[PDB]
């Protein structure tokens, strides 16, 4: 008793598969660090009180993840994105603890503007 009961207790393969597909549909083309930024992302939504505490409501939230939307979910995943959940499930977090991102060229919201941006990986500005 006493522990970190309000995240999951380490990830399932299925949490994995579904991760990496949500990812590839993101990061597709990406130099890999943008890839394991992604999936660190996930994770810290995941670990946030600020949005659901399982991968299946992180990922199905509303316009979370483009490849819901896409029906790119259901499908055996890419190696190199799966690779890149692993990395991101193993701790690495290129991101500082970023909880959302866009593309520079293409984003139209004031809030995620107005956030301090950590850094910028390939075609993505990461935030919090």
């Amino acid at each position: 008793g006493g522990g970190r009961t309000n995240v999951p207790n380490g990830y399932s393969q299925n949490d994995i598969q579904l991760m990496a597909n949500a990812v590839y549909g993101e990061s597709r083309g990406e130099p890999y660090l943008g890839q394991v930024a992604v999936a660190a992302v996930i994770l810290n939504r995941v670990t946030s009180a600020s949005f659901p505490n399982t991968v299946s409501g992180v990922i199905f939230e509303p316009r979370a993840f483009t490849a819901v939307a896409d029906g790119q979910i259901y499908l055996t995943p890419n190696e190199t994105a799966k690779k890149a959940v692993l990395d991101a499930i193993n701790g690495w977090d290129p991101t500082g603890n970023a909880l959302y991102y866009f593309n520079p060229d293409t984003a139209t919201s004031k809030w995620i503007w107005t956030r301090p941006q950590i850094k910028k990986i390939g075609k993505h500005i990461f935030c919090k």
